[PDB]
């Protein structure tokens, strides 16, 4: 998962596709190679250090974890959205799993 962003999020984001939900944005293209890397986007409006810190490591525990069911051969950009933002001392981990979760697993084909 060494995506680097600041070349590759253009091109993900206007090749791409993406799918989203009410906590996250992912957006995700092919990448030629037999493993998915990932990188994640968070607006600085979410917060300073500890609470993008946060998210950021929820999201990579959850990638790491989880990278056997997860699609192979993809660079994906997890963004979380505003609502996140919004509710995100009140929504716990399962829950961020979960939504997470059910956007990575129909990363097709």
């Amino acid at each position: 998962e060494r995506l680097r962003l600041r070349r590759d999020f253009l091109l993900i984001f206007k090749e791409g596709k993406s799918l989203q939900n009410e906590y996250f944005v992912v957006l995700f293209r092919k990448n030629g190679m037999d493993y998915s890397r990932l990188g994640i986007v968070v607006k600085r409006k979410f917060g300073k250090a500890t609470r993008r810190n946060k998210l950021k490591r929820w999201v990579r525990e959850i990638f790491r974890r989880n990278k056997g069911v997860i699609p192979k051969g993809f660079d994906i950009v997890v963004i979380p959205r505003k609502k996140l933002s919004e509710e995100f001392e009140r929504v716990d981990f399962w829950t961020v799993r979960e939504k997470l979760l059910n956007l990575l697993k129909r990363i097709e084909g």
